[PDB]
């Protein structure tokens, strides 16, 4: 039976094709996670259907209602068989869904407009002129909200109370804010998305400093789903055959313009 | 019941304390994986005993006999309940044991004596003056055995037939051979161990070029044992709390001598 795959529109993992209107089904989409879903499906031996997640979120649990939103939600509540996306493996998510071993490494990083007087996280903590935020419902926001560590715990104190809000709805919103703010706003986001943007015109942003942490993206399935086993084996095989490295180069760098 | 942990002596993961002679049991050893074992046992609430793996190897399958040796063998045949060591998550191993999510990242790298006229794998591949090899019964050697990638496959074709053998029993032996070969031997080994050695006296070796792949170390349990769930969740918590980052600086860079 056809596997229903939940994913998210995030460049350059899944993107609308130039002529998306004149194509049907899986043919409408392109990018890193679209190529990877075909590979996974082929080595696992299953047919599938790409679906963009209705609310455009990665997944968080609403503290009052306790309902999970985003892709995690689609898995938790039985709307999807699998998620193939830049979804971060975390402890609170591993408690309700299953993840395959990481297919991509990454860490929280800092994006600035070129020329901003900022070199690190500790530089961001002890200053007020330059504002900074993160994406609204993901692992990046929760890392800061959950952190005991100094610089980060103080950064959270700041962001949660900042006005107007320093959080954004989408990555594009974060980046557009960076570009328009003449260096008066820095954006905290995963190193992978920071690196992609740095290679796109107008070439006016850049990643500074080392990463604040170190984690991975995994293919997620409903807790105890049988599919888990085959897809984990598939990711390891495809890393070992060099597939994942080829794909990153194709979509990040063989694409450069800066 | 007391947990039998199988491990390997490999700096700076597990090493003998200076005054080992006068100490007993777990107190004999120190290092990154020694601290990580305390931490895992603390959070999971089990008592444990560290045991250095009998044959001194990581684990590979004899193609004639089909018997697994090393730490992998200890788990496969029931000599041990858990393996806490720099054990590489691979596809043939995940078929017979379980791995936690990665506690540390790394790739195959190149170690040269300072001054050796080599920057990359492609370099090594196109010449015979400088010999090169890897550890026995580990994941690096098997990386080169199963390479379809153009450059690596040629390197293996060279290595397997090379003579006298370019392969070594242990890391120390590999590193001693670099140091004593006046630049006529390069050693292929994980970036992690490479970066450690580069920081220690006599300070005569170095990591050149970029990593040849990208993979992870995982905590290993016999297939479908109950321990695995707890330890997986523990690794993720420990990464999320920054402890894994504390440990790596403690053992790697706080230790610098060059
Ligand atoms: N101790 C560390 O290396 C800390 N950092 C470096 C990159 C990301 C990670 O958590
Ligand atoms: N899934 C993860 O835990 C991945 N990361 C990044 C490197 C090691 C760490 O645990
Ligand atoms: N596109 C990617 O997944 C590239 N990388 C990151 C580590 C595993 C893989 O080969
Ligand atoms: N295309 C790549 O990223 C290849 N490399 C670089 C880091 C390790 C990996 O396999
Ligand atoms: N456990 C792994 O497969 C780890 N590695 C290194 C970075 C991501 C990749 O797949
Ligand atoms: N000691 C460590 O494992 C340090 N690093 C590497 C990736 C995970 C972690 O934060
Ligand atoms: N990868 C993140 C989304 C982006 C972010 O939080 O910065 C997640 O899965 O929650
Ligand atoms: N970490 C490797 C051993 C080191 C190597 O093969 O270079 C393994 O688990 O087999
Ligand atoms: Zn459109
Ligand atoms: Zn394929
Ligand atoms: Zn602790």
């Amino acid at each position: 039976k056809t596997v229903v795959v939940t994913t998210i529109l995030e460049s350059p993992y899944v993107m609308m094709k130039k002529n998306h209107e004149m194509l049907e089904g899986n043919e409408r989409y392109e990018g890193y996670c679209v190529d990877l879903a075909a590979e996974i499906a082929k080595h696992c031996g299953f047919k599938y259907k790409l679906t963009i997640v209705g609310d455009g979120k990665y997944g968080a649990r609403d503290a009052d209602t306790k309902i999970w939103n985003g892709m995690v939600g689609e898995l938790v509540y039985g709307k999807a068989d699998i998620a193939i996306a830049p979804l971060t493996i975390t402890l609170v998510r591993e408690e309700v869904i299953d993840f395959s071993k990481p297919f991509m490494s990454l860490g929280i990083s800092i994006m600035i407009k070129k020329g901003t007087p900022i070199e690190s996280a500790e530089d961001l903590s002890k200053q007020t002129e330059i504002a900074y935020g993160t994406l609204d419902s993901g692992s990046t926001k929760e890392f800061f909200r959950r952190s005991k560590i100094a610089v980060f715990d103080k950064m959270w104190t700041y962001m949660r109370s900042a006005e107007p809000s320093v959080f954004v709805r989408t990555t594009a919103e974060g980046v557009a804010r960076v570009r328009k703010s003449k260096g008066k706003y820095a954006y905290l986001l995963e190193s992978t998305m920071n690196e992609y943007i740095e290679q796109r015109k107008p070439c006016d942003t850049m990643k500074v400093g080392g990463n604040l942490d170190s984690k991975g993206y995994g293919i997620a399935t409903p807790k105890g789903s049988s599919l888990g086993n085959a897809v984990n084996l598939a990711v390891l095989k495809l890393n070992e055959q060099g597939l994942l490295d080829k794909l990153k180069n194709k979509w990040w760098y063989d694409k450069g313009e800066c």
